[PDB]
């Protein structure tokens, strides 16, 4: 025989100058470079508001070591960049496929997190625009137009400026910056989803682009990434389709996940439907029930999308999209090999067969506490269809492998080029973040 390394610890408290870490995040590109980043949770390990987190991110080459960690989106004051989600994709360009690191971030103003989030996109739409919306002292709405110039609740153009990292400018000067808590102009206290991307393996970024305007709908308070990664489909007539999972709230606080996804390589964003939408629920309006959360995604071999949710129950929910992520199948049925304790969980596509079947690797703290992390391998087997006729896809748990016995939350998967797995996991301690390689012969034997 079995391979399975020591685990090694790429964040821990003091590192970077950060007290706290949590919230793997692990990708392998297409040049076999293995990507885990992570929240830099610089004032301890709580999550927003009152938290300077960044996004930091550590590489490993093939035949490499780990290099050093750096932070790579860094935002003003104590406004938070949490929870990371990286995708490797691929588009066809003039004969060669050329690879783009996309990696989202659930982002916050200095004081604002889930527990305290207002609603709106952040964004005001005037005549098919969107723009920013900035708040003063005393709760009048502005907006941020061409320019920068921005703009007061009557139309009127006022002296001030907003740069595009929120830098706030009164006749030259400057006055603030609208993502900071002492700012004389404030963006909506809501969560946005930010995008950066990398075109050279994981070493440098683009800038942050945010996703919340024509997505994020105004009813929604939280909106933010499932932590992990999403993917981009291979099979099926949505093939090139980016996936990413996330999950957001609603007027009555009701999480339910969804995916995001983009058909032209990130350039634009639509919002799917969550699997809490059926024929007799709104996710819009749904006050009580299961919650569905934190979310992973695979594809089967035919193109089919399988979500894996955290959930209120006490085992994994499932659901099925036959449409690339718009839309879920009305029922959302629980995997009794999966029980889920309320955490973050980790689900991937394997690229070789096992057993003569295609196979997933599923990860997340097989207990009733954040504990006991587990392993898991299933089988896919086509097994009739659906009442619209679709293929029905199951999921064989033929091995279950504890790679850590005590504490274990948050974790993420990722397969290597020789076939073999990694893991990015909480629970070696606070902000200790560990990880670990293994072959499949060490789920089997145990
Ligand atoms: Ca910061
Ligand atoms: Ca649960």
């Amino acid at each position: 025989d079995v391979y399975k390394t020591q685990p090694v610890e790429l964040f821990y408290p003091g590192y970077l100058e950060s007290r706290g870490y949590r919230i793997p995040a692990l990708e392998t590109t297409k040049k076999g470079t293995v990507l885990a980043s992570i929240d830099v949770r610089n004032n301890g390990d709580h999550d927003a508001p009152n938290n300077n987190i960044d996004v930091g991110i550590r590489r490993k080459e093939v035949n490499g070591e780990w290099e050093e960690g750096k932070v790579i989106l860094d935002y003003p004051g104590k406004s938070a960049a949490i929870d990371t989600s990286l995708m490797s994709a691929t588009i066809e360009e003039n004969g060669i496929e050329k690879e783009r690191i996309f990696l989202i971030v659930t982002h916050f103003p200095e004081g604002y997190g889930f527990p305290n989030t207002e609603g709106g996109s952040g964004y005001k739409e005037i005549d098919g625009k969107y723009y920013f919306i900035l708040k003063d002292a005393q709760n009048n709405e502005y907006t941020v137009r061409e320019d920068g110039i921005v703009y007061n609740s009557e139309g009127n153009e006022t002296d001030y400026v907003m740069k595009n990292d929120k830098t706030l400018i009164q006749n030259g000067e400057e006055v603030g910056n609208a993502l900071l808590s002492n700012s004389p102009l404030k963006a909506v206290g809501t969560a946005h989803i930010e995008m950066i991307y990398s075109d050279d393996d994981g070493n440098t970024w683009s800038e942050p682009e945010d996703l919340n305007p024509g997505l994020k709908k105004e009813w929604m308070k939280f909106f933010g990434t499932a932590p992990g990664k999403g993917i981009q489909i291979k099979n099926g007539e949505h093939k090139g389709r980016l996936v990413f999972p996330i999950y957001y709230t609603n007027q009555n606080n009701f999480q339910s996940s969804a995916v995001i996804y983009s058909d032209d390589f990130g350039e634009t964003w639509k919002l799917g439907e969550s699997p809490i939408d059926t024929a007799s629920v709104s996710s819009e309006t749904v006050s009580s029930g299961t919650q569905l959360t934190e979310c992973q995604v695979v594809e089967m071999p035919n193109g089919q999308l399988k979500l894996f949710m955290r959930n209120t129950g006490s085992y994994t929910r499932i659901a099925t999209s036959f449409d690339g992520g718009a839309t879920w199948h009305d029922e959302v049925p629980e995997d009794t090999s999966l029980r889920e304790p309320y955490c973050q969980l980790s689900v991937i596509n394997y690229s070789g067969k096992i057993n003569g079947k295609d196979a997933i690797i599923f990860s997340n703290p097989d207990a009733s506490s954040r504990v006991n992390g587990s392993v898991k391998v299933g089988l896919i087997n086509e097994n009739g269809t659906y009442d619209n006729g679709e293929p029905r896809y199951e999921f064989d748990w033929i091995y279950n492998k504890t790679v850590k016995p005590g504490s274990f939350a948050y974790s993420c998967l990722t397969e290597l080029p020789d076939g073999n797995l990694g893991l990015f996991y909480e629970g070696e301690g606070a902000g200790r973040m560990a990880y670990t390689e293994f072959d499949l012969n060490y789920l089997k034997f145990n």
